């Protein structure tokens, strides 16, 4: 317990849910300030699966901005749910 772990849930807006297509997005999307932790397979509307990719910091820096960066022109039609946290502290 000390480690600090964010939370980004990406959707497809379509029913073409393309989790494993979004994996390979949602490694590209992963703030380039540190690295990933673990991803979920939960669902949300009627068939709509998001994929709650968190990510595990500590000794790296305030270079994890890069995330709400690619947010600006993220997956347009997968909206994620960017406001999920863990704080191990």
């Amino acid at each position: 317990m000390g480690d600090v772990v964010a939370t980004i849930k990406v959707m497809p807006e379509s029913p073409d849910v393309d989790l494993e297509a979004l994996k390979k997005e949602i490694q590209e999307r992963i703030p380039e300030g540190t690295e990933l932790h673990k991803i979920d397979e939960e669902p949300i509307a009627f068939g709509l699966v998001a994929l709650n990719v968190m990510v595990v910091v500590g000794d790296a820096e305030g270079g994890t901005e890069a995330a709400e960066e690619s947010l600006s022109g993220i997956e347009g039609v997968s909206n994620i749910e960017v406001t999920d946290v863990r704080r191990l502290m």
